[PDB]
RNA sequence: AAAA
RNA sequence: AAAA
């Protein structure tokens, strides 16, 4: 702790405490974990020579580097202390030493505008024109290679730059590994406070105006993008500036000037003889209602895809063609023609997010809905059953959230035999909600048919998260999603014939009793009454008979009927005691099943046992045996029975669920599909 | 019709005269904006051309698509003569376009002094707030005034005239709650922001009105790094110096973060609270000793990763200071490096508070373009690594995708049925299929180091910096397919054979390297797709290679259960389908009864000594044998052991034989579900 | 806020 | 280019 006290004592420049701690035995060379900072590094950074000397006399290593490889000597240049630079040079520092990114003391003096340090270092033999040597990894990225002059230019240090050029023989035209020279660096200054003076100085010393920065940006183009008439004027006074250069977007200085509505700059470019054959110049000026610029351009000789979506697409084709100003990566138009729906904070609109067609949900940037929607979407990219989040753009207090463009909602789809659609839609939604809860850590709170979106596939996707809640642990929030999911099950099974709102209006038990079949009834009940194992609820329910095809249900009935213990009614057999009813279970459809079957097929099946008289009896096992046996020889009866899967399910609607419930947690699970 | 508009746009009076006198439509509206020849003439401020169009019957008040009238356009152009002309033609001085813009507002927007003065004297309502469409209003658009327009557009003379001569309300607010002062500080034209700000304050503008992120004028001025604006705002009596934006940041904290020493010191001198955040530590990080001392003298104060492999490093990265690059927080450094790369490396990162892998590129590069264009186009492909986003900084491009634990190659470096091989190859097949057919690209670099493994352990396709459009070249698809075939062999061999020499040997050599018939047949089909190239990977997902041993065993039992097989029917479809013939070479099951245990064999024949016939060496009988034995064992286990393994071991060519024979018949119903 |  |  005394070690951490030492560093704090130094940081607060408390000489007495530092003395006290050192004389008490504190580790004078202690390095803090992430950074490798020592008391000495801190003392130099505070520019406190007295504290520095105190530390050295207590045994501080004078050249011990921190994690980025910086020495106390180099830090002394950053602080601008000639006294400290002198001291460390007498303690073994080398004037041209560098950190692990290649920064020397001289460069740092230039970076920080430290004139006296800079002069002192020069006179102690600092190499003025060293280009930074950095790590191999950085070098592949074209990092490294910068010089003190570039540093002075980029940081806007006019006096340092003058001294470098006139007194220290700095190479004005050196380039970094990105190909940038001092002039480019100056025009990349975030501190526009001295850019003009800097630019004048560099140009007068023979700086090359025809050099490129990152995105193909020339000095002239950067000056135009700074909207700086003075910079542009000075650059155009160069005798051999290449006025028609284009950036990485193929844009000239003139085109950019017109696009940025810089009339005076544009006119100057034209008068200097910039080509007007470089884009839609006149149309752009016209679009910006600049009649004066339109005339200037003309008097200087200026001239004059397939959508994925079916439902949208006619509109998307129009949106793809029309002019629209970009908002970051998003091209769209808040207009009735491109509106998908009305919304509390605007609407849903067609858009292109990275040339990709998307739906755009608008928000007031600060709003509770905005942060709920965006927080969930940012955290749920790995969830495949959610609508996929492309990205978001903020503009002027507005937030535009971009998301997979879908054809229609589940509700609209339903407004347009085995119901396979219900099965795989609910399956996708179950998986969506599950991943949301367990992986994403959110609940939805607004599970309803309008928020289920249908692909052109037609695959379903969960959407609308502006009422979602981050999960802290309150089981009531999960329960709400589950009981909306239960109502969603019934909504889909009923094919939208019952609105979702009056399903919400009625109780759980009323929703359950509204179920048209035992599978949906049992599934919904389980959603409404999950165990203590709420976490595994949706996982388990994906294996519920509701999701079994009619062929699969029929197959498992036959599979269980094929158990030899069933085929030969073994008394105390495990499967038979498992399948037995009990007080007080039943008004079951199959309590006297042999009487429910056709007379002809039943007597024909019983014929197989007439020698010993082991006829079928009204036990659940014999019924399963009956189903297994009938299934086998059926490959006359086929007409009298019809679809065998459909037949047994129709006359015994509670059988499948009964078998599942009975064998759900035993080794006989193996018979399930 | 088009020639007339063009004639007007070129101010060619004579040509306009000729076209009009020649019977051109004078009220033609172009498709994009509903522009007429008259709208253009007014925009060009050509009263002579306007008068010409009117005398040929141009509707003087016909609006374009956004609702703007010629009268409103005249204000934009700044033409008093045209404004006067249209008022005499039925224009109302306070009329507006569909977004609420009046002629007066437009004069203010465009800084047209003479137009503005004329309109005011003709009764323009100076203090109207824009009424816009219902949809825009729900977004809190609308509500702006001419004064806000002048302020935002930097029109100083217009602003003074509005304030001093026209009774403009200095403190009106738009629907976002912004006043003129806020609008002034949103000018993209900092040439006049000081004068505008000074003038508004002198007329009693409210300094404490919020902008669009909890931003006060003070905070906005600090963010402009503008000392003059900051000085002037601090001179206002009821300035709220301690207000925080929606990030909870004060003007002082932002000043320190932005390394604005003079501004920060001024704020401190004006009495700003120094309990704002890590003020001092931020100043230290920026090596500003003088700022540290100023702060101190004014009394300043002195989560779980998902990844296992990465995790410790992610915890460190989460904790340390790092400057943000847009939505990305990362550190190009060995400690956080995943791999070396041609244009930098792969690194740990947080893209929107989410852990990701970051691939670095030189921003212009061919590799960068190929990687990013593929990723942007493939977001709906669930089997690819998921694209979070990209950041472009200073000629560098940083591409963020899901962070995976390890590669396929690393994973497999670390009797049994190879469950892993089927599951990884299934995912990769679906990945490639979607890339080709949905995303419309070819990968071109299918190899084990580009298959990434989840914590699940699910497989994902990555690395797209060599991907191609795709434009129609079958050869491009072919290359992916034969890389895929080699990937199959590579995985089945558990990585014991390097992928590079797999690539070095021919297709026939790779096929012949297969250790079992299922991989052999699957690889051959990848190397030799038919006319159905597009459905190749989709069809092959149903190949026996992807059937579990249980499922292979089951289909055999299913086929063996056919009645025609049990009752060796004279002319049955299934028996003739299963029948070999010329010149099918010697299968392992040709004399199968001799290959059985064969104490098991006599026990099996025991079922047919009273009724029926003993097993013969036909394929049908072997399938019946398999079906029967399955039934018996379910009711022998010690002799056979695992039955699926048993039949596959002694008859390795049986499963593929049955599949090939029955593939395009109704008997495919006996196959597994997927 | 808004044109081939 | 780079500290708790
Ligand atoms: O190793 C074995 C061999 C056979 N069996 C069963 O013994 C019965 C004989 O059938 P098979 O002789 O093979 O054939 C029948 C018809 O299938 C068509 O021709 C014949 C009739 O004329 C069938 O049982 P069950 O019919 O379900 O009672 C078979 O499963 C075993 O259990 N284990
Ligand atoms: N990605 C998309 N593709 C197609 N249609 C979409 C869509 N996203 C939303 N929609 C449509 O717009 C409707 C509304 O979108 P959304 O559900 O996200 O807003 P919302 O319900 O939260 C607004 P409010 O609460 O005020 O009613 C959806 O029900 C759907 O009809
Ligand atoms: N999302 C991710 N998660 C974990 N590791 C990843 C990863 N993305 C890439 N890697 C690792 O980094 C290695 C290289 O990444 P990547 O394949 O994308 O670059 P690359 O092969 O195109 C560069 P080069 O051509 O120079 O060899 C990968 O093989 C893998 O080991
Ligand atoms: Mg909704
Ligand atoms: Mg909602
Ligand atoms: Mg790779
Ligand atoms: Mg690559």
């Amino acid at each position: 702790e005394d070690n951490h006290l030492l560093i704090k004592a130094v940081q607060n420049e408390d000489v007495d405490l530092v003395q006290q701690l050192l004389e008490g035995g504190a580790n004078v060379n202690f390095q803090e974990e992430e950074g490798g900072w020592t008391p000495l590094h801190n003392a130099v950074q505070m520019s406190r020579e007295d504290i520095v000397e105190l530390l050295l006399r207590h045994g501080a290593d004078p050249v011990l580097r921190k994690k980025n490889g910086a020495t106390p000597f180099i830090l002394a240049a950053i602080a601008g202390s000639v006294k400290l630079l002198k001291l460390f040079l007498s303690k073994g520092a080398d004037v041209n030493e560098c950190d692990f990114y290649g920064f020397t003391a001289f460069m740092e003096a230039a970076v920080y505008g430290k004139v006296k340090a800079l002069k002192f270092l020069y006179k102690r033999g600092a190499n003025v024109n060293l280009r930074r040597k950095t790590k191999e990894d950085q070098e592949r990225l074209r990092k490294g290679g910068a010089t003190a002059l570039m540093d002075a230019a980029e940081k806007g240090h006019v006096e340092v730059l003058k001294i470098l050029l006139d007194e220290m023989g700095a190479d004005v035209n050196a380039c970094d590994n990105m190909g940038r020279n001092a002039l480019i660096h100056a025009l990349l200054s975030s501190d526009d406070s001295d850019v003009e003076a800097i630019t004048h100085l560099l140009l007068d010393h023979g700086a090359d105006v025809n050099v490129r920065g990152e995105r193909g940006k020339t000095p002239l183009i950067l000056a135009v993008e700074k909207k700086h008439l003075g910079l542009v004027q000075r650059l155009l006074e160069q005798e051999h500036i290449e006025i028609n250069d284009t950036d990485s977007d193929g844009k000239t200085a003139l085109l950019l000037a017109v696009e940025l509505k810089l009339k005076k700059i544009a006119e100057l470019l034209c008068k200097r003889g910039a080509s007007t054959d470089c884009g839609d110049l006149v149309m752009t000026a016209r679009r910006n209602y600049d009649h004066s610029l339109v005339k200037v351009l003309l008097s200087h000789g200026a001239k004059e895809w397939k959508p994925q979506s079916s439902h949208w697409g006619a509109a998307l084709k129009d949106l793809h063609r029309i002019y629209r100003p970009m908002i970051g990566k998003l091209k769209f138009f808040i207009d009735e023609k491109y509106k998908i729906a009305d919304t509390s904070e605007g609407g849903i609109y067609l858009g292109f997010y990275e040339k990709q067609e998307v739906a755009v949900k608008t928000f007031c940037e600060g709003s509770p809905r905005a942060q709920r929607e965006v927080s969930c979407l940012q955290s749920s990219r790995e969830n495949s059953h959610l609508v996929t989040f492309y990205g978001s753009e903020s503009h002027r207090g507005h937030l535009f959230v971009c998301v997979t463009l879908c054809e229609q909602t589940l509700e609209a789809c339903l407004d347009v035999e085995e119901d396979e659609f219900a099965r795989n839609v609910l399956s996708s939604i179950f998986k969506a909600v599950q991943e949301l809860h367990l992986s994403c850590g959110y609940t939805h709170q607004d599970l309803q048919p309008q928020n289920i979106l249908i692909d052109s596939k037609k695959a379903a996707h969960l959407a609308d998260f502006d009422k979602s809640i981050k999960w802290a642990g309150d089981p009531q929030e999960v329960k709400r999603d589950l009981e909306d999911l239960g109502r969603l099950v019934l909504y889909v099974v009923k094919k939208g014939s019952i609105s979702f709102e009056d399903l919400k209006a009625q109780s759980n038990e009323e929703v359950v009793q509204l179920s048209p079949d035992e599978e949906t009834k049992d599934l919904i009940h389980r959603l409404f009454h999950p165990g203590e194992h709420v976490r595994d609820c949706l996982s388990d329910l994906l294996g519920h008979p509701f999701f079994w095809t009619w062929e699969s249900r029929y197959r498992t009935l036959r599979n269980v009927g094929n158990e030899s213990d069933i085929k030969t009614r073994k008394s105390e057999s495990e499967i038979l005691r498992l399948l037995q009813p009990g007080p007080s279970e039943h008004s079951k459809s199959f309590d006297k099943w042999t009487t429910k079957i056709n007379e002809c097929v039943m007597k024909k099946m019983n014929k197989f046992y007439e020698k010993r008289g082991n006829f079928y009896q009204n036990t659940v096992g014999d019924l399963l045996k009956f189903i297994r046996n009938l299934g086998e020889n059926i490959d006359k009866m086929k007409l009298k029975i019809g679809d065998p899967s459909l037949y047994f399910q129709k006359t015994f609607p509670d059988l499948v669920i009964y078998v599942y419930t009975k064998l759900q947690n035993t080794e006989y699970r193996k018979h399930f599909p």
